[PDB]
Order: C-alpha cells, then sequence, then structure tokens
C-alpha cells in the first residue's frame, strides 16, 4: 500500500499483492510482481501491472495502459478521458481482439498474456481510444472491426 499526493508521483509496488494510488495529478505506477490494485485517479497517469493479474484504474484524464509479453492477464476499469491509451510491448502481427460479453479482450498471439478492457462495449466512459503496438496504432473505430474480422473469418494467421 502506497499513497501520492495531487503533486505528480512515483509509485512502484514489488512482488506482493499492492495497493497503488497516485491521487490528483500525473502518476506513474508500476505493480511489478502479483496481483496489484493501480489506481491513477485525476491527472494523465502511467500504469504498469507489469508481472501478475492486475487490475488497472487510470480513471478520469487521459492515462497510458502498459502491456506486454509475460505481463499475464490485466483489466483496465476506465473511467474518463478522451485519449486513454494501452501501449503494448509486441508487433500488431501478434495480438488478437475479441469481445467477451461487453469486455473488449486482447491477447498476444501464443502467449497467456491478456489485456482485458472491462465494458469497453457498455458506454464510452469505459472505452480507452488508441492502442499502439510496438510501432504502429489503430484507434477505437479500427477495433471494432478487427475484432469483427478476426471473429468471422480469422484468416489474419490461424
Ligand atoms: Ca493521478
Ligand atoms: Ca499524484
Ligand atoms: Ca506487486
Ligand atoms: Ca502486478
Ligand atoms: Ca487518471
Ligand atoms: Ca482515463
Ligand atoms: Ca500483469
Ligand atoms: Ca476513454
Amino acid at each position: 500500500g502506497a499513497s501520492g499526493s495531487a503533486r505528480n508521483d512515483v509509485l512502484i509496488g514489488d512482488a506482493g499483492n499492492n495497493v497503488l494510488n497516485g491521487l490528483a495529478g500525473n502518476d506513474v505506477l508500476s505493480g511489478g510482481a502479483g496481483n496489484d490494485v493501480l489506481l491513477g485517479d485525476e491527472g494523465n497517469d502511467l500504469l504498469s501491472g507489469d508481472a501478475g493479474n492486475d487490475d488497472l484504474f487510470g480513471g478520469q484524464g487521459n492515462d497510458t495502459y502498459l502491456f506486454g509479453v509475460g505481463y499475464g492477464n490485466d483489466t483496465i476499469y476506465e473511467s474518463g478521458g478522451g485519449n486513454d491509451t494501452i501501449r503494448i510491448n509486441a508487433g500488431a502481427d501478434q495480438l488478437w481482439f475479441a469481445r467477451q460479453g461487453n469486455d473488449l479482450e486482447i491477447r498476444i498471439l501464443g502467449t497467456d498474456d491478456a489485456l482485458t478492457v472491462h465494458d469497453w462495449y457498455r458506454d464510452a466512459d469505459h472505452r480507452v481510444e488508441i492502442i499502439h503496438a510496438a510501432n504502429q496504432a489503430v484507434d477505437q473505430a479500427g477495433i471494432e472491426k478487427l475484432v469483427e474480422a478476426m471473429a468471422q473469418y480469422p484468416d489474419e494467421f490461424t
């Protein structure tokens, strides 16, 4: 358990199950190993769950969520912001996109690691706007499309 302030803070967990709350300001939150609960709150925050199964709450403002190979199975609960982003440490060639109920689900092909965006489909507030792969970026429209195409045909490398 670590708290920031209304200033811009840097919060780093350890290998246990941690709670990090940035409060207002533009914060960096890193969970490390274990199942962490990361709360950006107000401000433009940078959240990494790192290893383990992490719950990531960027909150209001435009938050950046890190994911990659070996990051386990993380869920984003967004609250608000017009330019929330996900940064993924793998090429667009190795991502898969699918809808699970109201959730958007991103898997890294042939690994275990999953990134879920809770209630993606339910309302705008819950959406993340841009996903950067290792050099490329697709937008909400591009995402909800790849989802449809990958579900229909695969034929995007089965
Ligand atoms: Ca913050
Ligand atoms: Ca802060
Ligand atoms: Ca941790
Ligand atoms: Ca973690
Ligand atoms: Ca935030
Ligand atoms: Ca946000
Ligand atoms: Ca993780
Ligand atoms: Ca958003």
